[PDB]
């Protein structure tokens, strides 16, 4: 009846001394090279259990999937959410807001023809945008996020933002900034020492500012929607939820009230924007570093699709190389290295170890994506990871950027279809040029913390 081994914590600071807040993953991966695939850490006051490799992670989150289905803290987002919404909540609230969210996204056609024709249409609205930069050197950052956010916006708001909207440019700035903070040294020190640091001046404060800015906005769309509602036919995600808040007024235990609504919508709007767009911004850089991979994707396009029409999402079965490249950007790029934290919601026996009720769990998603048993060159960019000798597509149990188990990314379906199309559609129209030689492109991360962020680069989209 004892915890997993680990370095001796100090009082209050925990294992501050053996942790590099500038790369948290490598610090935790060094400790496991010494203790094992399951060890115990303290980030400040918080006792965490950290899981390493495909085996540790799968047996935790899938084989005992119920007991590891809790949610732990991300103190940056916990300052805003306070345990409300679909993503950062626990128990009876998590199961209801999740059950309702999946059912509703399917209403608006996630992984269906509706959202296909929305993405397909927005993808062309971006093609125009990039054909009108005329080959000149740009930052791809806010072009991509604009386009990516517009898909999720259609679902949650009822329609899209205009690309010329000054206030829209602002909301995307608020996501990029709050998100990049979680990845920085101070971001990872804030995980450790939130209790103190939320009252101290510093970068943390600028990130509450933008979080606060984001909530405000969403709560202004909830007001406008609320007063102009039509109870017998819904326009968007907010409306459907409003319709369920009415029906649930007689029930005092309901999880469908104003604050849960507002929080769950931000979960969706924030996640539908910054994780598919970073993945693309990373993927472009990885394509200009690897020109022989770019040329091969282009060729698979012209023979399967051509130049005339617009790529669908079933054009995908006849495209094994391009679908490998997209899985390999997703695995190399390593979006959320430690995932969202979990928690055991009751006393738990796991592998001879004991985990008390409320124990926090770090499922290292990045160490599965770099499990050397499943990948032959774990830290190189090789699309042959996702192919066999006959050139067809090879699924891997260690491809887990979207997590596994009971609290896994229900936004995975939307994201898969978005990635395929955006990537195919852009590269069907343009080839990418860098202002620097392929041997001189630094494809290593700028910040790695809660997210993996790629470095800054300028680029050209010149037509074919
Ligand atoms: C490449 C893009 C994306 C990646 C790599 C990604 C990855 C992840 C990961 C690792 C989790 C953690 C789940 C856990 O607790 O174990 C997660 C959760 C979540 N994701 Fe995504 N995600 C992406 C895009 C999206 C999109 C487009 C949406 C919008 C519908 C979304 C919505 C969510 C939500 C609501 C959760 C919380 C689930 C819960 O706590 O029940 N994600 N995602
Ligand atoms: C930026 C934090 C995001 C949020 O508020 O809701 C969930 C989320 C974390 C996340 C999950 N999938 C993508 N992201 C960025």
């Amino acid at each position: 009846g004892k915890l997993p081994p680990g370095p001796t914590p100090l009082p209050f600071i925990g294992n501050y001394l053996q942790l590099n807040t500038e790369q948290m993953y490598n610090s935790l991966m060094k400790i496991s090279e010494r203790y094992g695939p399951v060890f115990t850490i303290h980030l400040g006051p918080r006792r965490v259990v950290v899981l390493c490799g495909h085996d540790a992670v799968k047996e935790a989150l899938v084989d005992q999937a119920e007991e590891f289905s809790g949610r732990g803290e991300q103190a940056t987002f916990d300052w805003l959410f306070k345990g409300y919404g679909v993503a950062f909540s626990n128990g009876e609230r998590a199961k209801q807001l999740r059950r309702f969210s999946i059912a509703t996204l399917r209403g608006f056609g996630v992984g269906k023809r509706g959202i296909e024709e929305r993405i397909q249409e927005e993808a062309g609205f971006l093609i125009d945008a990039l054909r009108g930069t005329h080959g000149a050197n740009i930052d791809p950052t806010f072009f991509l996020s604009r386009t990516v956010s517009n898909v999720i916006s259609s679902i949650v708001f009822g329609d899209r933002f205009d690309y010329e909207d000054k206030e829209f440019l602002s909301l995307l700035r608020m996501m990029l900034g709050s998100f990049q903070f979680t990845a920085t040294s101070t971001g990872q020190l804030y995980e450790m020492f939130s209790s103190v640091m939320k009252h101290l001046p510093g970068p943390q404060q600028q990130a509450f500012k933008e979080l606060q800015g984001l909530e405000d906005f969403i709560a202004k769309k909830v007001e406008h929607n609320q007063r102009t509602l039509d109870p017998n036919s819904p326009r968007d995600f907010i409306d459907s939820f409003l319709i369920r808040m009415q029906e649930e007024e007689k029930n005092p235990n309901t999880e469908f009230y104003l604050k849960n609504l507002v929080m769950t919508t931000l979960n969706l709007f924030f996640a539908g924007t910054e994780t598919v767009s970073t993945t693309l911004r990373y993927g472009f850089l990885l394509l200009m570093k690897h020109p022989e991979v770019e040329a091969k994707v282009h060729e698979e396009i012209d023979r399967v699709i051509g130049k005339n029409r617009q790529p669908k999402f079933e054009d995908r079965a006849k495209m094994p190389y391009t679908e490998a490249v997209i899985h390999e950007i997703q695995r190399f790029g390593d979006m959320l290295p430690m995932g969202l934290a979990h928690r055991v919601n009751k006393d738990t026996k796991f592998r001879d170890f004991f985990l008390p009720k409320g124990t926090e769990v770090f499922p290292m998603l990045g160490s599965v994506l770099r499990d050397p048993r499943f990948f032959s060159n774990p830290r190189d960019f090789n699309p042959q990871h996702f192919l066999d000798k006959k050139g067809q597509f090879k699924k891997s149990d260690a491809f887990v950027p979207f997590s596994i188990g009971k609290r896994y990314c229900f936004g995975e379906g939307l994201a898969r279809m978005e990635l395929f199309l955006f990537f195919t559609t852009i590269m069907q129209n343009f080839r990418f040029k860098s202002p620097q030689s392929p041997k001189d492109i630094d494809v290593s991360p700028k910040h790695v913390g809660f997210a993996t962020i790629p470095r800054n680069y300028t680029m050209s989209f010149l037509p074919r």
